[PDB]
């Protein structure tokens, strides 16, 4: 089996992308954040508090007549930007772009932080790293990827995000057609739960590429590329005005500012994030600061390749025994 699934970006900004999702009997279809970076299918319900709904659309288990309550069974999750849900389980029907997992924990909120509230556009996640971080107790649930894994025509899916434009999730299957040269596979540590891997170094513009060991995480579910001190300094320098405002939160730098690309490493070979893909817009509406795509990840205590890395490129997860990340220029 394979299933090829269009994802979308929620705003102008890309700040997040919503993929749809088939739940239940007859389907309900919500519009999920494909988030690599954890293992928890949650959605909006029926079941969340009233006034932490505002605009998304929510999963009713009652009126699906392949759901299922899992007794006992309860989740509760907190994401490193500090927002948080939590509630209990159904067990139910999950169509991914015509792939098919019956059985599947279909996490449903009772509470959701504000920023989740405050998002209309966002009914739930869908987990897709290991379901070794799956927070469901206590009995720890799999991901959609992992039930569908077997399944399979073979244990990958793949990640193509479009810059301000949509993009595609595949399952089972590389599609050839959507990248240009090669994939460059790497490997993979899955020791934290994540889809760790190693960066052979970076480049800021034109410059030269410096060869360097970057651990970090390839996370569809990040919107922007944090990675070290010394990395992030470097890039924002060749950016006349730009500095790190601790009032804001980041590195901002003047919206009249052309902004360099920034080069990753991946092996022996190279994915170039163009530098309008490093603008996130004005800080607050009609303010001439911008706030920069590339940050610091000191305080996160990893380094995430999130969407302003990943869009750069057409990403392979390989679920294989010994699992495997892959990219190529697109």
């Amino acid at each position: 089996s394979t299933g090829s699934a269009t994802t979308t970006p929620i705003d102008s900004l890309d700040d997040a992308y919503i993929t749809p999702v088939q739940i239940g009997t007859p389907a309900q279809t919500l519009n999920l954040d494909f988030d690599t970076g954890s293992s928890d299918l949650w959605v909006f319900s029926s079941e969340t508090t009233a006034s932490e709904v505002d605009g998304q659309t929510i999963y009713t288990p009652s009126k699906s007549t392949t759901a299922k309550l899992l007794s006992g069974a309860t989740w509760s999750i907190s994401y490193g930007d500090g927002s948080s849900s939590s509630g209990d389980v159904y067990t139910d029907t999950v169509s991914v772009g015509g792939l098919t997992v019956t059985g599947q924990a279909v996490e449903s909120a009772k509470k959701v932080s504000s920023s989740f509230t405050e998002d209309s556009t966002i009914d739930g996640l869908l987990g897709l790293a290991f379901s070794t971080l799956n927070t469901v107790s206590p009995t720890q649930q799999k991901t959609f990827f992992d039930n569908a894994k077997a399944s399979l025509d073979s244990p990958v899916f793949t990640a193509d995000l479009g810059y301000h434009a949509p993009g595609t999730y595949n399952f089972g299957f590389i599609d050839t057609t959507a990248y240009t040269g090669s994939i460059t596979y790497t490997a993979v540590s899955t020791k934290q739960g994540f889809w760790e891997w190693t960066s052979t170094g970076y480049a800021v513009g034109s410059g030269t590429f410096k060869s360097t060991s970057i651990d970090g995480i390839a996370d569809t579910g990040t919107t922007l590329l944090y990675l070290p001190a010394t990395v992030v300094s470097a890039y924002w320098a060749q950016v006349s005005g730009a500095k790190s405002s601790s009032s804001v939160g980041g590195y901002v730098f003047p919206c009249s500012a052309t902004l360099p690309s920034f080069t990753f490493g991946v092996g022996s070979a190279r994915i170039v994030i163009p530098g309008d893909y490093i603008d996130f817009g004005p800080i607050s509406t009609g303010s001439s600061s911008c706030f920069g795509g590339i940050q610091s990840s000191a305080g996160i205590g990893i380094n995430i390749f999130g969407d302003v890395a990943l869009k750069a490129a057409f990403v392979v997860f390989n679920g294989a025994t010994t699992p495997t990340l892959g990219f190529a220029s697109k």
